[PDB]
């Protein structure tokens, strides 16, 4: 359980952005349902009022929190991967539009996963902004807690991955143009049943050989990283 507070931009807080820059849900509860309409930015996916601006080549830093700012972030247990991606935001997240910018799931030399390093960089990961036209986008970020994904939620209702979605307006004021965003996948429909690292047991599987959902990572992204840029508790 766990929900996005706000965004940083080159390491300045841009303060609260719940219904405000983030298309808040009401509360922390997972997205189950693989073929709902929740999944592509949770459960109350309207436009909200205002958009971040950020440049191409900016740091944009999600902040993650469970029950109030820069608490434990989410449950341990929630052993997961963490995926941002970009879409226009005339799609509104609907079609074929969600380009992948980010995907860590498991650092074999620190024998952790992305959401371990989540709690200890106070909920903070970071993508560097694309150079794609100047315009308004949706920045799509996505935790997968697999603690009980052993289990498919179409099978079982009570088990199943956990999907902890939250979508931010962004705004892309100054870009070169150099890497024109290409189609994507839809969210619902990417992933399925039978998506690799959807249905995986964490208990009697090592790490080493899991396998993040696609899509892959497009090679005009320029990467991120999961890492405190900046301390809440000074605001
Ligand atoms: C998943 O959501 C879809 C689309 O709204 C709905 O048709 C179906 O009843 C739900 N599936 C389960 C397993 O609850
Ligand atoms: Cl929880
Ligand atoms: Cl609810
Ligand atoms: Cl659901
Ligand atoms: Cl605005
Ligand atoms: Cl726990
Ligand atoms: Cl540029
Ligand atoms: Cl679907
Ligand atoms: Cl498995
Ligand atoms: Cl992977
Ligand atoms: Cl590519
Ligand atoms: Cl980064
Ligand atoms: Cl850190
Ligand atoms: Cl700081
Ligand atoms: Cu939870």
């Amino acid at each position: 359980h766990t929900l996005v507070w706000g965004v940083w931009v080159n390491g300045v807080d841009q303060g609260d952005g719940r219904n405000i820059y983030i298309r808040s849900p009401p509360n922390n509860n997972p997205v189950k349902n693989l073929t709902s309409p929740d999944m592509t930015c949770n459960v109350d996916n309207r436009v909200v009022p205002k958009s971040v601006p950020v440049n191409a080549g900016d740091t944009l830093t999600f902040e993650w929190y469970h029950n109030t700012r820069d608490d434990d972030i989410i449950a341990s247990s929630h052993h997961g991967p963490i995926a941002v991606y970009i879409a226009p935001a005339a799609s509104n997240g609907q079609g074929n539009v969600w380009v992948k910018l980010f995907e860590d799931a498991y650092n074999v030399t620190n024998s952790t996963w992305a959401v371990d390093r989540l709690i200890t960089a106070h909920g903070q990961h970071s993508v560097v902004v694309p150079h794609v036209a100047p315009g308004d986008y949706l920045f799509r970020a996505e935790i997968i807690a697999l603690h009980e994904a052993d289990s498919l939620y179409s099978q079982n209702p009570i088990r199943g991955a956990q999907f902890y979605i939250s979508c931010a307006q962004i705004t892309i004021n100054s870009s070169d143009d150099s890497t024109p965003l290409p189609a994507g996948v839809p969210f619902p429909g990417a992933y399925t049943d039978s998506t690799p690292g959807i249905q995986f047991n964490i208990y009697t599987t090592p790490a080493t050989s899991y396998v993040a959902p696609p899509p892959s990572v497009w090679s005009g992204a320029l990467g991120g990283s999961i890492a405190q840029v900046g301390d809440a508790s000074l605001e």
